[PDB]
């Protein structure tokens, strides 16, 4: 599978039937339909500054992996009943400002979306094991808009050149994912799924209301990445996102009042 004309999202159902399930992600968030839920506890992202291991171009996105041996980088609160350990973060982006995010809000897309993937290491032995259970994952999504340069983001965008080709990785020590979070912790939450095959419906989604912004120059470093390997016809990594999927009666909760 991929994001091309022949193996893109519109065809994934041909290989993974769960693509047509009842709790698929992403979704179009209709702010007015979101249910304000004051019962939800405060969302807390407790991240350490040196838990990052490497940065990798895996052919589908650029991903930063973390040491998840313990609870030094976890997400807790909000709709979560316990702590989920951060395994990795990656991005989805487009070829222009009007497209790139997976989730959309009132029909609006952002040029990119950051996904911080956490797993329930309290009740599952492996990240892979958790990826298959309904309460296995918790992914925090952050929208990226283009505008002013993002200082901390430079550490990451400067590192992209060395992983521009599919299958290449580099050491990426002491990068604090907290540096990519907005000043607000308000969010929307709903039960969903992985947005890439196997598309298992094991994710509790937490989409932050406030986007962070990076410069167009910074965004351009992402579009410079390649879907292809070094010895192949260069195909730039762009539009690596899955479009919104049917809500199917699911309830979208919000931690704030629109
Ligand atoms: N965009 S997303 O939904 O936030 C997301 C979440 C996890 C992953 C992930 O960790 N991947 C993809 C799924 C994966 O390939 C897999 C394979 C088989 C079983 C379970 C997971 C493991 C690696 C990728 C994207
Ligand atoms: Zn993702």
């Amino acid at each position: 599978w991929g994001y091309g004309q022949d193996d893109g999202p519109s065809h994934w159902h041909k290989l993974y039937p769960i693509a047509q399930g009842d709790r698929q992600s992403p979704i179009n968030i209709i702010s007015s339909q979101a249910v304000y839920s004051p019962s939800l506890q405060p969302l807390e992202l407790s991240y350490e500054a040196c838990m990052s291991l490497s940065i990798t171009n895996n052919g589908h996105s650029v991903q930063v992996d973390f040491n998840d041996s313990d609870d030094r980088t976890v997400v807790t609160g909000g709709p979560l009943e316990g702590p989920y350990r951060l395994k990795q973060f990656h991005f989805h982006w487009g070829k222009k400002h009007d497209v790139g995010s997976e989730h959309t809000v009132d029909g609006k897309s952002f040029p990119s979306e950051l996904h911080l993937v956490h797993w329930n290491a309290k009740k599952y032995s492996t990240f892979g094991e958790a990826a298959s259970a309904p309460d296995g994952l918790a992914v925090v999504g952050v929208f990226l808009e283009t505008g002013d340069e993002h200082p901390s983001m430079n550490r990451l965008t400067d590192a992209l050149y060395m992983v521009r080709f599919k299958g290449t990785k580099a050491q990426f020590s002491c990068f604090n994912p907290k540096s990519l979070l907005p000043a607000s912790r308000h969010y929307w939450t709903y039960p969903g799924s992985l947005t890439t095959p196997p598309l298992s419906e094991s994710v509790t989604w937490i989409v932050l209301r406030e986007p962070i912004s990076i410069s167009e120059r910074q965004m351009g470093k992402f579009r410079s990445l390649l879907f292809t390997s070094e010895d192949d016809e260069r195909i730039h990594m762009v539009n690596n996102f899955r479009p919104p999927q049917p809500l199917k009666g699911r309830v979208v909760k919000a931690s704030f009042r629109a």
